[PDB]
């Protein structure tokens, strides 16, 4: 029962690969550091394919049909809808990977004929055949790391463009409603980073004594097994459904999901899946559905007193009532006993937490600062490393995802995300004169097309007006920072406070919205600080299509 095999042909490129940190006139006013920075590329897939590639035993008892049992009375009150090919279209990337069958993600997006013409044929071969394994291509991710030495490249999965459209069909609604219905308040996708940090303290201060733990599954979508993603069909069908949803659904579960074909770049044969791709619509929901799954069935093996899940993906966070910190910590060794009997063992042994502040979800933590007033304020943050390497990488080159646009959204109320992205980006735009152009980034897998201009409305809904007035940070964040930036060598806070006043009167200058982004993201850099009050666009911005369901791997795109 292995995850994958291997032909021993090559996981190959598709356009020339930097591992080294490219320089530019910028670049040294971020970080002088640069041999920490690297890219990974194709040349370390197969240390890659040696990590991911293993046997799966599971051994299923009454408490995983127990859960499972009450996930399916919940998904069966579920109504999904058909998404039309013009709807499915539309949620297509701009740049998306074009079809091998001659048309690309901008003539799906036109709806042209011949675009439309094969998704139809791809769809009609969906229904009527329900066993030919579909066939994949698989790359190695290029993704920028600071150096600790090396790790290898993470591996994609994904299907033909043409498919990847029907499964939008199929699935789109589905993927996007189900999961809260079965989870309710535990699926965390559907939470803003204010609701999210609310959840945790509220669910914290919830325990009389609380002990929480963070759970990481040692490459979950290489622990995903066949019964694993035939149990999440199972509960696809119990939702209320077309009959033409259904088989398409069985089909692409038979076809797809479930395994299929491997070819690189320069299509060759390299082996063939028996696990989750990493690339599919499913990828985000099937592994929140199954890692719940998994884990609710290994608390009550665990027998962990008045347990709260949080659960995005394969990212799990549990927090309950402590029995001790003795009893605390032999009922995680029975957890993760159950959870590896279930398939998905660990990579770092759980460990009891008795401050959540100690707690790593979604590779973050809460933390404390005080708004204007005076009042405690948490917000989730993480250590800058690596959005620093990052912002390093893209200050000197174009990528395709703009990281430091998805780290300014998403950790608005940090420090470092406040003094050093807001600072050092907004100077780029500004000399470039690209406040207003929209730009590409990724929040919970999906990506959005964003103006930089737009960011302190953006930041008002997420996270609140409180983000634009938080200070005294808590000393053991300040260091952190701090340690980070001389890892990195990167010019101390001192320094970007400095940048920030420039910036910010450079905004300024500009009036309009440019003038909102100086006085509401650098009234931190002014002693004689401004009153912020709710900004009038705050209101008017729609934000549909945000925080509903995860979408890692699965092609989405909101304009
Ligand atoms: C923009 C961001 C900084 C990268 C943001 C985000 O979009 C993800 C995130 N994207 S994802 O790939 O869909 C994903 C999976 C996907 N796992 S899977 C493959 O199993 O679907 C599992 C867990 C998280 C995420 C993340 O963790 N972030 C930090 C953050 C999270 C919550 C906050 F409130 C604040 C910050």
């Amino acid at each position: 029962h292995m995850s994958y095999t291997w032909t021993g042909a090559l996981i190959t490129p598709c356009a020339a690969e930097e591992s080294k940190l490219p320089i530019n006139a910028l670049s040294n006013s971020l970080l002088r550091h640069h041999n920490m920075v690297y890219a990974t590329t194709s040349r370390s897939a197969g240390l890659r394919q040696k990590k991911v590639t293993f046997d799966r035993l599971q051994v299923l008892d009454d408490h995983y049909r127990d859960v499972l049992k009450e996930m399916k009375a919940k998904a069966s009150t579920v109504k999904a809808k058909l998404l039309s090919v013009e709807e499915a279209c539309k949620l297509t990337p701009p740049h998306s990977a074009k079809s091998k069958f001659g048309y690309g993600a901008k003539d799906v997006r036109n709806l042209s004929s011949k675009a439309v013409n094969h998704i139809h044929s791809v769809w009609k071969d969906l229904l009527e055949d329900t066993v030919t394994p579909i066939d994949t291509t698989i790359m190695a991710k290029n993704e920028v790391f600071c150096v600790q030495g090396r790790k290898p490249a993470r591996l994609i999965v994904f299907p033909d463009l043409g498919v990847r459209v029907c499964e939008k069909m199929a699935l789109y609604d589905v993927v996007s409603t189900l999961p809260q219905v079965v989870m309710g308040s535990s699926y965390g996708f559907q939470y803003s980073p204010g609701q999210r940090v609310e959840f945790l303290v509220n669910t914290w201060k919830s325990k009389k004594n609380p002990m929480g733990f963070s759970y990481d599954t040692r490459c979950f979508d290489s622990t995903v097994t066949e019964n694993d993603i035939r149990v999440e069909e199972s509960i696809y069908q119990c939702c209320d459904l077309a009959p033409e949803a259904r088989q398409a659904i069985k089909s692409l579960t038979e076809r797809l999901y479930i395994g299929g074909p491997l070819t690189n770049s320069k299509g060759q044969n390299c082996g063939y899946r028996r696990c989750r791709a990493s690339g599919v619509l499913t990828t985000s929901c099937g592994n929140t559905l199954t890692c719940y799954l998994k884990a609710s069935a290994a608390c009550r093996a665990a027998k962990l007193q008045d347990c709260t899940m949080l659960v995005n993906g394969d990212d799990l966070v549990v927090i309950c009532e402590s029995a001790g910190t003795q009893e605390d910590a032999a009922s995680l060794r029975v957890f993760t006993e159950a959870m590896t009997r279930y398939s998905a063992p660990p990579g770092d042994p759980p460990q009891p937490e008795y401050d959540l502040e100690l707690i790593t979800s979604c590779s973050s933590n809460v933390s404390v600062a005080h708004d204007a007033s005076g009042k405690r304020v948490y917000y989730l943050t993480r250590d800058p490393t690596t959005p620093l390497a990052r912002a390093a990488w893209e200050t000197a080159r174009h990528t395709p995802v703009n990281s430091w646009l998805g780290n300014i959204i998403m950790y608005a109320p940090t420090l470092w995300a406040r003094m050093i992205l807001m600072t050092h980006f907004f100077s780029i735009l500004l000399a470039q004169e690209q406040l207003e152009k929209a730009l590409d980034c990724q929040i919970y897998g999906a990506c959005y097309s964003i103006e930089p201009l737009d960011l302190p409305q953006i930041i008002e809904r997420l996270h609140g007006l409180s983000a634009f007035s938080l200070h005294s940070y808590s000393p053991g964040e300040i260091n952190r920072v701090a340690s980070c930036l001389r890892k990195l060598g990167v010019p101390p806070l001192r320094v970007w406070r400095h940048r920030a006043r420039s910036v910010r009167a450079r905004l300024l200058s500009q009036g309009g919205r440019a003038a909102t982004c100086g006085k509401y993201l650098f009234n931190w850099a002014v002693k004689t600080k401004l009153k912020l009050t709710p900004i009038p666009a705050a209101s008017r911005l729609d934000l549909s299509g945000w925080f509903v369901a995860g979408y890692s791997g699965g092609d989405i795109y909101h304009s």
